[PDB]
């Protein structure tokens, strides 16, 4: 079962402090990007992309850098008031052609800047 897990909570951070937003997956299949968004709607802002392999042209290449291969956490350094909002870690399938197709999402983590 593919699930994307983010902590269910609110982190409150002073402007200028940093925070890490956690996201883990139960599977790396099917292949495709994990992208982070802030906010709501079709114009949700893209924040960070774990793009990964050039699939399906390549099907056998993976990231060899992680402490844990199911982790997709991001660090927001020196948070600003503009960074307040709910962040979503979203899993896509990289199909034959673009755009990528969303298939799963975490439930969101709120950042409140004090």
């Amino acid at each position: 079962e593919l699930k994307v897990t983010q902590p269910e909570k609110s982190v409150s951070v002073a402007a200028g402090d940093s925070t890490v937003l956690n996201c883990t997956l139960t599977s790396l299949l099917p292949v495709g990007p994990i992208k982070w968004y802030r906010g709501v709607g079709q114009s949700r802002l893209l924040i960070y992309s774990f793009t990964g392999e050039h699939f399906p042209r390549v099907t056998n290449v993976s990231d060899a850098t992680k402490r844990n291969n199911m982790d997709f956490s991001i660090r927001i350094s020196n948070v600003t008031p503009e960074d307040a909002g709910t962040y979503y870690c979203v899993k896509f399938q990289k199909g034959p052609s673009e755009p990528d197709t969303e298939i799963q999402s975490g439930g969101g983590t709120e950042v409140y800047v004090l």
